[PDB]
């Protein structure tokens, strides 16, 4: 779910508020996501977009009435390591997985503020 | 909570159902807790039920109307190594700790038949 992947973001950057600090940037990030990326951060929205078009086409996520941003799974942060729990049925395992590769790419990338709350015509 | 001690048991326990089979077992594992430990898996339990008393005594775990029981945590399972989460605030964490060493001693500790269900009378 979507708080997961809030606390994993600041496992990787303890200095943000991802759901303010990522939220609506470029075309990706954000709900939805349409056109080019405009950046590394963006295309790393964009995996992760793609990520959870995957995640809908298994079959034991199709099992669950729970759409992706709350589905609930386990995770934990150590030493700002993310560790996506062995407890996680098939379903949320993938998710967890999707969030977790996107915070890391997340905190490799350059950070743009010209690309927060770009103009969607962009896309 | 209840859910996650469950699930940190079976993590280093993989063969158990821990609700059945640690449940009601000498006069420690289970509700309550008086006497003395019959053995090293009681006196696991009995260390469980102190630590539990101990959090009940910390200034931030009195501030949530939460049973420990029911005051969820965050950790993980990997390769059967438990780890909680540092997203876990100071309550959490702190019975988040002592789940994890009583799951531990669980492990290491001989499991005696003859005290499943011990009749309370011999506490
Ligand atoms: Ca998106
Ligand atoms: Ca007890």
């Amino acid at each position: 779910a979507l708080w997961q992947f809030n606390g994993m973001i600041k496992c990787k950057i303890p200095s943000s508020e991802p759901l303010l600090d990522f939220n609506n940037y470029g075309c990706y990030c954000g709900l939805g996501g349409s056109g080019t990326p405009v950046d590394d951060l963006d295309r790393c929205c964009q995996t992760h977009d793609n990520c959870y078009k995957q995640a809908k086409k298994l079959d034991s996520c199709k099992v669950l009435v729970d759409n992706p941003y709350t589905n609930n799974y386990s995770y934990s942060c150590s030493n700002n390591e993310i560790t996506c729990s062995s407890e996680n049925n098939a379903c949320e395992a993938f998710i967890c997985n999707c969030d977790r590769n996107a915070a890391i790419c997340f905190s490799k990338v350059p950070y743009n503020k010209e690309h927060k709350n770009l103009d969607k015509k962009n896309c």
